[PDB]
C-alpha cells in the first residue's frame, strides 16, 4: 500500500521522528544586527533585522 | 491378475513397507532461518522459511 501503515510500529516511527527532530535543530543561534524603531507601539525599541 | 494380491503374504509385505518408511525417514533437520511476525495474527512469534 502507499496510504497505510503498520500500528504495529508507531512507536518505532515516532522515536524515529523524535530523534531526526532534535538532530535538525543542533545549531548555534547568531548574532547579526539590530535597528532601533520609532513606530508608535514599539518607541525605541532595538529590533534584530 | 494386476488388481490381486496373495493373502498369504501380507505380513510380509508390511514387513519390507515399515522396513522402507524407516529407512526413507533417516535425515537430520537443518536449521533454515526464522522472520519476525509483522501482522497481528500472533504475538510477534518467530516463523521459519
Amino acid at each position: 500500500s502507499v496510504r497505510g501503515a503498520n500500528p504495529l510500529m508507531f512507536r518505532a516511527n515516532v522515536l524515529h521522528m523524535l530523534l531526526e527532530f532534535v538532530l535538525d535543530n543542533l545549531y548555534l543561534n547568531r548574532h547579526t544586527g539590530f535597528s532601533q524603531d520609532h513606530t508608535p507601539f514599539t518607541e525605541g525599541a532595538n529590533l534584530r533585522s
